[PDB]
C-alpha cells in the first residue's frame, strides 16, 4: 500500500491552525522547501484547505483533529484495529483480508480515496462472523442503536435512527451504515459519520474528540454484536423504540417502483417495519423510508 507518512506528518504540523512557513516546516521535517511545497500539493489533493500567503507561509482555516492510533488503542482492550487515516475504503481493506481476521477486528479512517474531504467524516468498518446469514436487517438495526446510543452519551442528544440503517439529527442524515455478506456467515460492517464541514456534528454545535468516539464505538459495537449473536434482536426492541426518528409519523415507503404511504409504527420482533395503512397494519421487510 502507498506510504503517506510525510503528508500526514505534515498535516499534523499544520493541524494547530496557525501559520507555518516552508523554512519552518522543512527543518522540522528535514528536507527542502521544494519538497514541502510538493507535499502541500498532496494535502490539497485530499480536499484539505491549506491557504498560502506570501510573506507568511501556510495554514489551515481551522485547527483540527487527527486520528491517532496510540490514543485509540490506548483506550481499547483487545483486538486488532487498523488506524489508517488514509485509505481506499475501510470495507475493502477488510474484505481483502477475510482470512486473517476475527470477529471484532477493525479499521478506522478519516478519508476514503474511493469515496468528501480529508477529516470531514469518520469511517469505521468491522468484521464479524456469525455462527449461522441469520441477522442482516436484524444486524443493521442493532448497529444504528449503538451508534446512536454512543453519540448520545458524548452529548449529541437528539440523535435518532432511521429504519433500517441511518442516523438522523434534526430530520437530516448524519450517518450511514452498510452491511456486506460473504459466501458461518462472514460480515463486514461499515459506517460513516458526518463530523465536520445532510447534516454534521459540527453543524449542530457538537464537537467530539474523534479518537474517543472511535474507541467507544468499537468497544460498544463489539459488545453489542456478541449480545446479538446469542439473543438476537429481543434485547434491543425497546431501545429501537426510544430512538426511532419516524415512529408514529406519516412516512412514504418506496419499495421498488412502488410508492406506499402510511404511518410508521416502529418495528416488529423481527426488525420489520410496521406500516399502518388505512387501519391496516403490516410488516415490511425492505424499502426506503422517507418523510412525507
Amino acid at each position: 500500500m502507498k506510504d503517506n507518512t510525510v503528508p500526514l506528518k505534515l498535516i499534523a504540523l499544520l493541524a494547530n491552525g496557525e501559520f507555518h512557513s516552508g523554512e519552518q516546516l522543512g527543518e522540522t521535517l528535514g528536507m527542502s522547501r521544494a519538497a514541502i511545497n510538493k507535499h502541500i500539493q498532496t494535502l490539497r489533493d485530499w480536499g484539505v484547505d491549506v491557504f498560502t500567503v506570501p510573506g507568511k507561509g501556510y495554514s489551515l482555516p481551522e485547527p483540527i483533529q487527527l486520528l491517532n492510533a496510540k490514543q485509540i488503542l490506548g483506550q481499547l482492550d483487545g483486538g486488532s484495529v487498523a488506524v489508517l487515516p488514509v485509505i481506499d475504503s475501510t470495507n475493502q481493506y477488510l474484505l481483502d483480508r477475510i482470512g486473517e481476521l476475527k470477529s471484532g477486528d477493525a479499521c478506522i479512517a478519516e478519508y476514503q480515496q474511493a469515496g468528501s474531504p480529508f477529516g470531514a467524516n469518520l469511517y469505521l468498518s468491522m468484521f464479524w462472523r456469525l455462527e449461522q446469514p441469520a441477522a442482516a436487517i436484524g444486524l443493521s438495526l442493532v448497529i444504528g442503536i449503538v451508534m446512536a446510543e454512543v453519540l448520545r452519551k458524548l452529548g449529541a442528544d437528539k440523535v435518532r435512527v432511521k429504519w433500517p440503517n441511518d442516523l438522523y439529527l434534526q430530520d437530516r442524515k448524519l450517518a450511514g451504515i452498510l452491511v456486506e455478506l460473504t459466501g458461518a456467515a462472514q460480515i463486514v460492517i461499515g459506517a460513516g459519520i458526518n463530523m465536520a464541514m445532510w447534516i454534521t456534528l459540527q453543524e449542530a454545535g457538537i464537537n467530539l474528540d474523534r479518537n474517543t468516539l472511535a474507541a467507544m464505538l468499537i468497544r460498544e459495537l463489539r459488545a453489542a454484536l456478541e449480545l446479538f449473536e446469542q439473543e438476537g434482536l429481543a434485547p434491543y426492541l425497546s431501545r429501537w423504540e426510544k430512538l426511532d426518528n419516524f415512529i408514529n409519523r406519516p412516512v412514504k415507503l418506496i419499495i421498488g417502483d412502488k410508492e406506499i404511504f402510511g404511518i410508521s409504527r416502529g418495528i416488529d420482533k423481527q426488525g420489520a417495519l410496521l406500516l399502518e395503512q388505512d387501519g391496516i397494519i403490516k410488516p415490511w421487510m425492505g424499502g426506503e423510508i422517507s418523510l412525507r
